[PDB]
RNA sequence: UUGACUACGGAUCAA
RNA sequence: UUGACUACGGAUCAA
């Protein structure tokens, strides 16, 4: 029993509320300390917002707590790799360190068909952690994708 | 050509409104149907918002206009190449054409560093054009600099 | 520590 | 068209 590991039930907790609104199930969590400073799902569909991806609502959130578009020791906790568009504000916020549970072979961009958090060009690199608790995170995409479809 | 300069022009002009605020001097422009939808300016230091970036804001702008994610049709004018995290949001709002003026050696993710918005494994790709305005462009960041060194 | 720097220069980089 | 698909499946990909 490991905070990573609880701070990822409480992501695919922000996952299923996405879930349940109709949207991709993704959840994130955003903590300084151990302590949670915010968290956010999937609105994409209901905002019609193309920056609405739970990682990207959740920086902007804690970014508003801090008072400081710099989220240094913070850790984002995502239940799916980060797109090209939320590694990139993970690097632009320069989170230090990222733990994201199901990996994306289409369009993952922290490890998957590149990792934009280990670039040496960029002025900002962060700690990539994968694997956390993604059966279950993998899982609510296959449900959803499957209801979609057959609906 | 010469209507990209048109807009391109009031890239700059917002750009300057963001310099007169003391952000770094980028502005942004969004187009529909050769009519003007959306523009911004840096606004990172003022709202402490790491995703407070001149395009990245006239995207979510523009969405709010067309009530849709989906930027069909839109072309977007900015006065520097698209940073990772912009180009991944272009590349997530699903915008056809970008035109940057000056290119961002540093940091530039849509031709410098890489090419984020030419990418063969995302589900988009957008046509590229640079250079417009290049010199006013890259000069107001110059002067930015310069200042804010002495400053 | 000095220098450089095109998204602050609180980052990064070179000695 | 027809299928596949892990950020809608309005995209992309494959025949
Ligand atoms: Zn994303
Ligand atoms: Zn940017």
């Amino acid at each position: 029993m490991t905070n990573d590991i609880y701070f990822m039930t409480l992501a695919i907790e922000e996952a299923k509320k996405a879930a349940q609104l109709g949207e991709v199930p993704i959840g994130a969590i955003i903590t300084k300390d151990d302590e949670v400073i915010a968290r956010a799902h999937n609105l994409r569909e209901t905002l019609q917002q193309p920056t609405a991806h739970a990682e990207h609502i959740a920086i902007e959130r804690a970014a508003k707590v801090l008072g400081s578009w710099r989220l240094e020791g913070c850790t984002l906790y995502v239940t799916l790799e980060p797109c090209v568009m939320c590694a990139g504000t993970i690097v632009m916020s320069r989170i230090p360190r990222v733990v994201y549970g199901a990996d994306d072979p289409k369009g993952g961009c922290s490890g998957s068909l590149m990792n934009l958090l280990q670039q040496s060009n960029f002025n900002h690199r962060a700690i990539v952690d994968k694997g956390v608790l993604k059966e279950a995170c993998s899982t609510l995409l296959t449900t959803f994708f499957k209801n979609l479809r057959a609906n």
